[PDB]
Formats: structure tokens, C-alpha cells, sequence
């Protein structure tokens, strides 16, 4: 259970509360804290998981440069969408606080439905990419 993964466990963790959508979700929806409690997640599992593609460089069972090329390629961008994900997420979150307070007082009710799926989706999504991030950080701590 890496730096890495402990983190982003958090991470996920905060944003299945997020996903449920209570009163007291709601209430850091529509100020500043969720994104930003979910941003410094974001970041410090980005610098922690980081922080072990930088350890693992002294692992490597090697082969020629066309390889140490896609090295790069292969984890760095998985790497990235990871983050991208996590960040269009807090795009979601905010564009929530504004569609409310466009709404003039009348009711997130309809809103929150429609919030809670599209969550849904995208949280799916920032699943499937930490799973290939997990996949590739593997076969690039082993060649095989």
C-alpha cells in the first residue's frame, strides 16, 4: 500500500462522502471547502505518487532506449489523466455552487439528482484510470 495509494484512498474516500450528498455535504458544496478540501487531496496524492515513480527509476531491469523512450510515455500520461479526472471532478463541484446560486433561492432538489449521476460517472471514471496508473507503475517496477 504505497504513499501512492494511501493517499489517493483518502482522496476517493472524501469524495464517496461527496457522492452521497447529506446536509452537511451540501453546506461545504456551496462555499469554498469540498473542491478545495478534495484539492489538497488531489495534490498530495499526485506529489506522493510522484514521489515513487521518482524511487523506482533506480529499479529498472533494462533494456535500449526505443523502451526507455515509452517509459515515459506509458506512466505519464496515466499518470496525468488520474490528476485531469480529479480536477474536472472539482469542475463539477463547482459549476454545482453555481447552478444554485443561479437558482434564486426555488431548489436544488431536481439538481441534485442530476449532480449525483453525473458524479457518478465521472467518479467511475476516476476509478478506471488510478486502476491502469496501478497497472503501470507494476510493469514498469518489473520490464516483464
Amino acid at each position: 500500500g504505497q504513499r501512492w495509494e494511501l493517499a489517493l484512498g483518502r482522496f476517493w474516500d472524501y469524495l464517496r462522502w461527496v457522492q452521497t450528498l447529506s446536509e452537511q455535504v451540501q453546506e461545504e458544496l456551496l462555499s469554498s471547502q469540498v473542491t478545495q478540501e478534495l484539492r489538497a487531496l488531489m495534490d498530495e496524492t499526485m506529489k506522493e505518487l510522484k514521489a515513487y515513480k521518482s524511487e523506482l527509476e533506480e529499479q529498472l531491469t533494462p533494456v535500449a532506449e526505443e523502451t526507455r523512450a515509452r517509459l515515459s510515455k506509458e506512466l505519464q500520461a496515466a499518470q496525468a489523466r488520474l490528476g485531469a479526472d480529479m480536477e474536472d471532478v472539482c469542475g463539477r463541484l463547482v459549476q454545482y455552487r453555481g447552478e444554485v446560486q443561479a437558482m434564486l433561492g426555488q431548489s436544488t432538489e431536481e439538481l441534485r439528482v442530476r449532480l449525483a449521476s453525473h458524479l457518478r460517472k465521472l467518479r467511475k471514471r476516476l476509478l478506471r484510470d488510478a486502476d491502469d496508473l496501478q497497472k503501470c507503475l507494476a510493469v514498469y517496477q518489473a520490464g516483464a
